[PDB]
C-alpha cells in the first residue's frame, strides 16, 4: 500500500492506505463513510486536477505521504 | 508511548498512542467510541493474532508505527 | 504549514495542518467540529499551556509534529 | 484593520474594513443591513468555503483587498 493523507480546507489531516493499481473510489467512499459526509457535497482533487471514479494512484502518479485536497 | 495505527478494511487508517504496558483494550475501546463502532460488530488482530483484553503491546512485541488491523 | 497532532488522554491521535502565523482556533473550532465535541466541555494545552484564541504555532513555537493535549 | 472587498454576483463590490480577529458574522450583518438584504437569503464563502458565524479573517487566512463572495 501507499499512505495517503486526505486534507479538508479546515485543516483536518486524514489517513488512507491504498495500494498503488486500486481506484480511488475506494478511498472517497471511505473517507465519506467515516467523515460523515456525502459525495454530493465534496470534491477530491490532486495537485489540481479532479479525481474520477477508476483513477488510480499509479495513474495519478501519486507516492507515499502525497496529499489529497476536499473541497 | 508508541505510536500505532488502527486499519480499516477500507483503507481508514487512525492513529493511537499508547504506553507499551498499558493494555490494548484501552485502545480497542477509544477506537469504537471515536469511531461510532460496537466491540460486538467488530475484532482487532495484530499479525494475524487476535488482541485480548489485556494485552499489551511489548507482550505483542509491537513497535512505533505498527499497524493493528481492524475486521 | 506545519502538521500537528492532537491528542485525547484516551490515547486518540488526530492530525491537522496550519500555517505558522494562523491562530490556532482554527485547529480547536476544527477537532470539535470533526470530532463530535464542544469547546465548553473540553480545553486544549501546549507543553502545559492553556492555548488562546488569538494564539499562533509560531507564537507557541510549535514545530512540525507536535502535539497539542486535549482535556 | 484589513480591507475586504464583497462581491455580488452582479458585479457589485462593496467595501468593509475589519480587524483580523473580530468574527466576520460583524461584517455580513452589516452588508445585509447596508445592502437591504437578509441572511436567509444569502450565503457568504471565501475560497470557496462558507463563513460561520465565528470565523475571523486571521483564521480564514484572508489578507488586505481579499473578497468575500456572495450568493
Amino acid at each position: 500500500h501507499i499512505n495517503l493523507k486526505v486534507a479538508g480546507q479546515d485543516g483536518s489531516v486524514v489517513q488512507f492506505k491504498i495500494k498503488r493499481h486500486t481506484p480511488l473510489s475506494k478511498l472517497m467512499k471511505a473517507y465519506c463513510e467515516r467523515q460523515g459526509l456525502s459525495m454530493r457535497q465534496i470534491r477530491f482533487r490532486f495537485d489540481g486536477q479532479p479525481i474520477n471514479e477508476t483513477d488510480t494512484p499509479a495513474q495519478l502518479e501519486m507516492e507515499d505521504e502525497d496529499t489529497i485536497d476536499v473541497f
